[PDB]
């Protein structure tokens, strides 16, 4: 889940370690090996650090109490519904469905059958 | 068992970790290395999280208390009974036996010896 | 992609090996390590084998061998089955039948006798 | 596929190696790592060896060498043994014997003396 | 022992884990890496689960209290006594020794010295 | 670069393999180990496949296939949509529109209607 | 996080080990495998050592309470804002943006919109 | 197959390497990683070395170099030694001696004088 | 020690696991990765199992209280004393030294200097 | 050498791959595994790509492509900015400027107005 | 830190193991995997051993209370000050800077500007 | 330290395991992966075993109380003193220095400055 | 075979590499991973290097290059030193000196003046 | 051989890679995994780079490029520097100065001023 964690950069998360400690802080960096860097983090003992560099071998799991919106995931779901018609545009963080429908994190822009199936997907997706 | 778990996506499962914690939630994603992502999960202390990202190295086992029919598994089993005549169709989630027998999650469709043998097999498949 | 492949059991795939051989046959089994078993396969020299067990270390890539269904044709044949209720939306290459059934090149959306009849039509194309 | 290969012990297989050699012989042993031992194997140059211990790292693929049984001929021979009790079903290429025995190109289903006799017939096709 | 475990598919086994849990259930699946799936399993705390997917890293040992004839093993033992004349036949679960003796899980069938030597071997084999 | 590649989902990429083949197609999926799935991909011999599942051990490199947008042209067109508001800055190859919307070859900064209309022009260049 | 740590060479850090010890000292050396050498480091019991060579397998996490500026990190995020016009200059530890704006750990030097934009980024960078 | 090779210490074996070389010599040592030491070994170019230490990573396969014993010839010679007590059995290519000794191409079953004499004839055949 | 353990097949051994359990049974199977299968085994709590399939990663050590003659071992040793003249014959479990001296589990058969040196070696071996 | 390469972000480099290709472009990113992202890179056939994601397993070596600054020419241009305060030292190929500013081919040592001004001159050599 | 430990061969060090033992002794050997041999070692309980061979997998960290001069590290630092002009000479354990300046653990030999810069570096190195 | 342990074959050593057991016995065999076989060993509880086969993953360290002479190690030391003139002779366990000096475990044979230097070397080696 | 190799320190070996090169020289160092350092080594092209540090991953095999001592010649020369006390024994290719010293192609067994002297003759052959 | 290479920092070495390239340059850095950085290196084609970062997986071997110092010539020069104090000992190719200082092709043994002077003569021989 490197991709999903990349969507949480800048958001608060909790990382539970095999030595029993739990650090909560802003997700600062994630790499392919799942090493993690937290910013302005703290542990249960209430200790605070500008940065905590966490070795991936000791990470049990990472928790988020935040529902955020990931348009790449929406694009994955949209491909199942409009196969061959979906493009994620990292430049504007939008998902294009054909060349007349545009989905952003606020919703679907466009008209007709496609746009209505899309609106329906987006709504499911938001839940 | 990446395949088996993929059939449980969207269903509730329980994941027991080596640090003694147990998470229960909706199986949200599974990769080839078996890292797991649960949605709306909780541990035994009652804490809840929108997402829990579980590193595969600390997962002891994953448990399910649900039946859940897997037509790919039925296809594998049918292949042993009707060698060379079995095809799984992911598009409609059905299994074709020969040119005239069709088996969906609700059962066998067809007539004759083949259909009777498939019906016996489908029934035992549901254990 | 163990899960995506497992969804192709019984379908014909091509496996390109790093020794330059190319084997085409029915996908019989895939494991977590991506070892692959092909049933009734053949190589470029035209030799045929009932079963081929492929070590994952030598697999360069696996390719789909079937063209997706022609949705304009699907609409053509479907209009005859559901007169006055078929529509082909060129915008997303999708076919709508009535107002509760939707067909894309990867499947049939909806439930009911029309949904069901459309899955049989779709499967017929696949054969 | 350790399990599937273990089910072929004593059967003839072909093993393609990444140095271009190809050995055909009786599958003698398979281990978890997929190291393979063949008995009375030979290569394309015609050299013959009582045993060949093949390192898993150089195995590209292992292939079956036997063709599946001709079910119509099986049906013909079963007919002589169970007069009037045999039915060939083209729809799946299966042969039915009486009301309790079913034979596919992969084996005999059923129990009892007819099933036992059918297995024996099946095996006679494999020895050829 | 992937091959031995395969001979126990559908049979009840006990799996002792590193975390101290012990699950008993029907051996439903085993792969090359020795991950294990039990069906209808229960632990020492009495909980029952339809499926338990156990990660190989945490399995200490697998135990069986049943005697289960494995004709593949008999074939291996026969090969040391009748070198070059043995063949396990998966299609019927029989071991052929030479051209005229056949051995099933019920015992030896045949006539002569070969049958006699095989009879003694099968008796030793049963214990 | 799992995260960077995930950001190209649905865009066309080129994947060069160690056996000499090169597959061009839309990135359909990328996992942590960098196995890649391409959709409607084709190779140099011209063969096309609806899906190509590429094993990570054999991937040498993955290349972007799209050229970046010509900012000078973007500027020209933004003007005939935002007269007297467009300014192309050579110093950074950036185009400014009004006083609160900035556009580079990888995005538009800003909020509000002018920022939104600009993302749409950007998207139009991307579509072709 | 080999890169981030490298920026902390000469600075005081705390390294938490899986045997329960915690060493605080100057980060003297870090390699690609994340082995770490600390200088004049002490553990909680109060023992100090001129050098402590810590094996990466036993490192849970590294923590820093300082806010050290990394012009490399500034250059990475400057590249997201001025794609293709950002160069980090190890020789003088400065980031060049175009041919007339230059950012040091002190701040932005240059004028016009580029300078202004950079000033906004550098200032944010300082959080 | 470390156990199997360890049973060939002192016997002549052929080791095919991924660089194209083939060394045949006496198996001197095998470890669990299947590194192999041959003594008095030679390659195809005819070079001979008193010891060759082969790294497991480059080993493709290891082959037996001896043919199994001619059992009909063994029976002919056991017959001179045990008048009217020897019988070759073609069904399994085994030689029976008296009622308590049995010889396959892999060894002798039985205990006592006849068995011990049978083992020495077998060995004489291996030394040829 | 895959080869030494193979010599103990069919013999009783003890396997100590890192979870603290200790199983005692007949060594039934051992593979190159040192996974071990025990037959008729039992643990310190008295529980009996027809088969115990032990994963190599949890095995600390394996113990044997029996002295068991391994002729391949004698062959390794004989090779140091009679370089180039030694061969282990698996077919008969015998070690041949030169072509007139034969050593089995019960001893040296042959005459002359070679046989005398082999007897001394075999005696030491046991 | 993850740290050494991270210090080269934004600078031009060349990456040689075991498939024989060679890409030259601006170092865009380097991870702990030594996977490399090059921006605006081109291979030896002249093809160009906005981004090339290179898998570490296939990288033979990475080479710096810029020549170090010519220190004789640096002292020359520097005398013009710092009249009578510049000394070129043949012994170590270093340039002294005044009494507290030192310049080698890898940087400027010193602090204050002269040091600042000489870093900007060093930088201009690197810009061209 | 294989290089650094080699500089400590023949000097006293302590090695802390993950089973809780601590051995103090003369560093006798270090290999690339960081296995370690100690001569005339002792543990906290006071037992003494001529040799203690320590498996690298169990070493948490190695510590030294001695300040040991390593001319190779001086050569590393000097190379940053006199790029392209530095050479470590193992035959004499000296660092040549240019053609007229020589540095030993005794000090800098030579005259001129280079020698003076080298002397500040050395006095600093001995910090 | 496979080489150093080989020199101890036949000598008593102690092996400390991560489960806390300690075995003392004759070093019977050691392989490249450092698996160890002990002959006639005993543990702290006083149980004795003909053979103890110790998996390398569980070995923390191996200890020896004997001072044993390793002529190969002396050869490695002599090569630093007599570069290019040293040869270890496994056949007779001696070290040849040049053509006229021979060193066995009871000392130096030879006359002249080479013999004198080798004697100082050997005396130290013994310490 | 780290232990067997460590017993050849100072002796000449040949190392065959997967890139096709072959280096022959004095075995200088060997570690647990079987990396090898050779002293005064040369390849087939005739180049010589004072030290060659060989990465284990590329080593196909290592071969001793010294032939074993001709024992008949050893016996001949031992007869000039121990008149009438030497017997060459063709049976095992061993040389007996008196009744307490025995010499094989790999060593001398025995204690005392005769044994010590035979060890020096043995070494004189190894030095040739 | 991490430690042995770290002792060659600043010295010239040759690194042979498995893609067939051979780089010669100053050893700038070596890490525990044997990744290697060369400074001002060149390949056989004559291309040179101020820095080359070589990936350990492609390094076949690293070779010393300097010849050891001529000890006879060293002696002939230690003479005009230490009249009547120098003896060249052929038996080990060693040079003795006075009776407390000893030089081998690997370095100087001894302490005090005669030793220091010896070390500097030794370095003059090494320098070019
Ligand atoms: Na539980
Ligand atoms: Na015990």
């Amino acid at each position: 889940f490197v991709a999903e964690l990349n969507n949480l950069l800048g958001r608060e998360v909790q990382v539970v370690l095999s030595n029993g400690e739990v650090y909560k802080g802003v997700l600062h960096a994630v790499d392919n090996q799942l090493n993690i860097v937290l910013a302005n983090a703290s542990n249960k003992a209430g200790e605070k650090f500008n940065r905590v560099f966490i070795m991936y071998r000791y990470i049990v799991h990472i928790d988020s109490t935040e529902r955020r919106i990931d348009m790449r995931e929406f694009a994955k779901q949209a491909e199942k519904i409009f196969p061959g018609m979906v493009k994620y545009i990292e430049e504007t963080n939008v998902v294009l469905i054909g060349d007349k429908v545009r989905v952003s994190e606020i919703g679907v822009e466009g008209v007709g059958p496609v746009a209505e199936r899309a609106k329906r997907l987006f709504e499911e997706f938001l839940k």
